[PDB]
């Protein structure tokens, strides 16, 4: 699968659901990061575009209380790269996952209605 970053204009950020719909409209989905190689591919996409210091929706979304986080594309949640302290379900309203697009490439749970950049896979 090919990844593509979407860091558009200031008023062009999207909720998690809007981002998922955008990627699905192109025949793909929000990006799942299944291992370190895929993480590196995305990090180099960030360096290549110069789209530094941005946050991006990934395909992380909460399932049932039993299962916790899942990937929107159905991939297993094998690899995890949560930032320290995450996921923390801050104020009980955080059911989607974002990537901090810095060298650590760490993940944070955040409210799904937050407006973010996003990363698709096709
Ligand atoms: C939502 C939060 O995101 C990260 O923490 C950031 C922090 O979130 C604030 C948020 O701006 C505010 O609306 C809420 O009421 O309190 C949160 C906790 O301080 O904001 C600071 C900037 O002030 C940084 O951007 C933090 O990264 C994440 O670390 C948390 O787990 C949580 O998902
Ligand atoms: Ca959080």
């Amino acid at each position: 699968l090919c990844f593509k970053l979407y860091a558009k204009g200031k008023h062009e950020k999207k909720t998690w659901f809007e981002s998922r719909d955008f990627c699905r409209a192109l025949g793909g989905d929000l990006a799942s990061i299944n291992n370190k190689e895929e993480q590196q591919t995305i990090w180099r996409l960030i360096t290549a575009s110069g789209s530094y210091h941005k946050l991006f929706w990934l395909g992380l979304t909460y399932g049932s209380p039993s299962e916790g986080f899942t990937w929107s594309d159905g991939s297993p949640v094998s690899y995890e790269n949560w930032a320290y302290g995450e996921p923390n379900n801050y104020q009980n309203v955080e059911y989607c996952g974002e990537l901090k697009g810095d060298p650590t490439m760490s993940w944070n749970d955040i409210n799904c209605e937050h407006l973010n950049n996003w990363i698709c896979q096709i």
